[PDB]
């Protein structure tokens, strides 16, 4: 028993992280085959950021200007490109620790394990959620853009995030695989803001099915309620909207339990209207809303990579 | 910015985890060069397991009667030998994924990470601290046992934990590498319980001052206290002492911030008397006791957001 905030084992994605270097900037790049994705922003000065012109600016590059070390190895760039706001550089070498992997651009709410990165070596690892406001709640330091995102299942790794920037209230921005920004972001050093963040309904509602699985149940009652009236609740409480597709993902945990999920919700609602009361629910005083409904299956079930 | 419980990255040790089998009981063992260690609990059938004779049970075994698989791959065992509470199994292949690597035991209030493992395979990596009554509180299940614990400061894997059981108050215990309890534990079915726990004091302060790095001072007062009335007040709440090394080792932090431990003290002596009044810290509404100062320094701003 027991209920942890756990990653995904970072082994095969370590295997892929190199240092990309462009003129005076050294960032983290990703490995898969015969090439390395990395922030297009690599390319800029301090002054270009302010206001870049990527096609101008990666025009007047050529392939010798970036330098890719894997370990103690150098990889000969080849070839570049950019995709959206990735840089793509192709390299000489295949990497022979390629996993099987695909890439997947995920939606707010679900989870994925982050591989923080300095200077081409992996330093961390931990799970972060996709914000209702496309921010994630990160930790990086000067140096870690190109750090990945990503999820295992079975033996396939999927990559969904690149890290891109922090915004001044301290959260993390950035692309999928594709180049494609998470949010209302670029890449430019311009005043940005994360618009006003939720709280993510269903994971909350997971993470109570993992308490109840581990003995904490306290905060169940005789009540149920509807969805349209849950639902009213939530605005009130800035929840994000619970729908039927939640309802449905979440089945299993009910069934198992014997807890309905609008039954739970009638937990959840009494809980929003009227605090814990001084008590804690998995060793939080908060309604922890980082775990979606797979993540409580997997972690209950044992399932390995 | 951030402050997350952060993780090694796991994948030396993945390189590492096998699955084990002594008759009908499989569970994770660690392959290092050409030895591989496990729980000595394998060779305990269920009714072996109130009161086993370990010399006994072993000596019965031959090297054929344990099998161990790496991934897809049968390794030989061509010896065996038990050292407190772990059995080593010599193989005949060499790990050529064997990490640099050493064996501490690790004292209470330290963190370190867990690779969970079920049927020599990983589930997920996530932080751990040694709790002073010496158990962990960790995420276990059926199957994990001989899943380990480390850190990875500067490239060189430091072991630390080894998994033998759950508690029945659903709390973990295990050895060191060299087989060693952590507490006072035995690897028996009889009743033994954990003392009663405490909050872990030195790595709440080395928390507050994380807070301070990342920018908050909110909870900070004008007051001090000395170390002595600091600890009268704290043990009052269940918190463990603090120690003049708990204080030097908190010296760098108090550096950085500008705030002295013993007004820290007086910071945190407050916050255990007042609460968070409906605010939080560094996302969190309680006191955090399992990063430690080494921890805060590792993952922190060298540069405080003033
Ligand atoms: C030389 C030109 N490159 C830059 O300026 C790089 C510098 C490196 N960065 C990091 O390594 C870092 C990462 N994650 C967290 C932190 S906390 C302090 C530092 C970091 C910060 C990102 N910026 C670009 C940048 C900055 C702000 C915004 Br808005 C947008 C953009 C464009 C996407
Ligand atoms: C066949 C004989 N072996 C056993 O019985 C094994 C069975 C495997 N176990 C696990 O895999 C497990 C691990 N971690 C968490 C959980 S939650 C449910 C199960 C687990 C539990 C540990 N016990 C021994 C045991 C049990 C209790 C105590 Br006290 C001491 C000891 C001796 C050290
Ligand atoms: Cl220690
Ligand atoms: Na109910």
């Amino acid at each position: 028993s027991g209920f942890r905030k756990m990653a995904f084992p970072s082994g095969k994605v370590e295997g892929c992280m190199v240092q990309v270097t462009c003129g005076t900037t050294t960032l983290n790049g990703l490995w898969l085959d015969d090439v390395v994705y990395c922030p297009r922003h690599v390319i800029c000065t301090s002054e270009d950021m302010l206001n870049p012109n990527y096609e101008d600016l990666l025009i007047r590059k050529s392939n010798h200007n970036f330098l890719v070390q894997a370990g103690n190895v150098q990889l000969r760039v080849i070839g570049h490109s950019m995709q959206n706001c990735v840089l793509k550089l192709k390299v000489d070498t295949a990497n022979p620790k390629t996993p099987k992997y695909k890439f997947v651009r995920i939606q707010p709410g679900q989870t994925f394990s982050v591989l923080a990165c300095y200077n081409g070596s992996p330093s961390g690892v931990y799970q972060c959620a996709m914000r209702p406001n496309f921010t994630i709640k990160g930790s990086f330091l000067n140096g870690s853009c190109g750090s990945v995102g990503f999820n295992i299942d079975y033996d396939c790794v999927s990559f969904c995030y690149m890290h891109h920037m922090e915004l001044p209230t301290g959260v993390h921005a950035g692309t999928d695989l594709e180049g494609n920004f998470y949010g209302p972001f670029v890449d430019r050093q311009t005043a940005q803001a994360a618009g006003t963040d939720t709280t993510i309904t269903v994971n909350v509602l997971a993470w109570l099915y993992a308490a109840v699985i581990n003995g904490d149940r306290w905060f169940l009652n005789r009540f149920t309620t509807t969805l349209n009236d849950f639902n009213l609740v939530a605005m009130k409480y800035n929840y994000e909207p619970l729908t039927q597709d939640h309802v449905d993902i979440l089945g299993p945990l009910s069934a198992q339990t014997g807890i309905a999920v609008l039954d739970m919700c009638a937990s959840l609602k009494e809980l929003l209207q009227n605090g814990m009361n001084g008590r804690t629910i998995l060793g939080s005083a908060l309604l922890e809303d980082e775990f979606t409904p797979f993540d409580v299956v997997r972690q209950c079930s044992g399932v390995t990579f």
